[PDB]
């Protein structure tokens, strides 16, 4: 299955509520949608997410309308431009 991240509003700041009450399976697709000029789609590990770092190496997503693939288990996304990580532009999710 398909999940548009953010709904409506798509990849933005304050959505890191967005995952709440969503099961989501192994194989499942997250869409970002999103002006690449100001945002990114940045995978990281949980310490990352936390703390707003970009692990060396990590994957930056820029197309302004990314298909993610969910492997089994947690994932964390972070957009990392200036400030917006620490402003709620991140989610967590788990993959069954
Ligand atoms: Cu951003």
């Amino acid at each position: 299955a398909v999940y548009v991240v953010g709904g409506s509003g798509g990849w933005t700041f304050n959505t890191e509520s967005w995952p709440k009450g969503k099961r989501f399976r192994a194989g499942d697709i997250l869409l970002f949608n999103y002006n690449p000029s100001m945002h990114n789609v940045v995978v990281v590990n949980q310490g990352g997410f936390s703390t707003c770092n970009t692990p060396a190496g990590a994957k930056v997503y820029t197309s302004g309308r990314d298909q993610i693939k969910l492997p089994k288990g947690q994932s964390y996304f972070i957009c990392n431009f200036p400030g917006h990580c620490q402003s709620g532009m991140k989610i967590a999710v788990n993959a069954l």
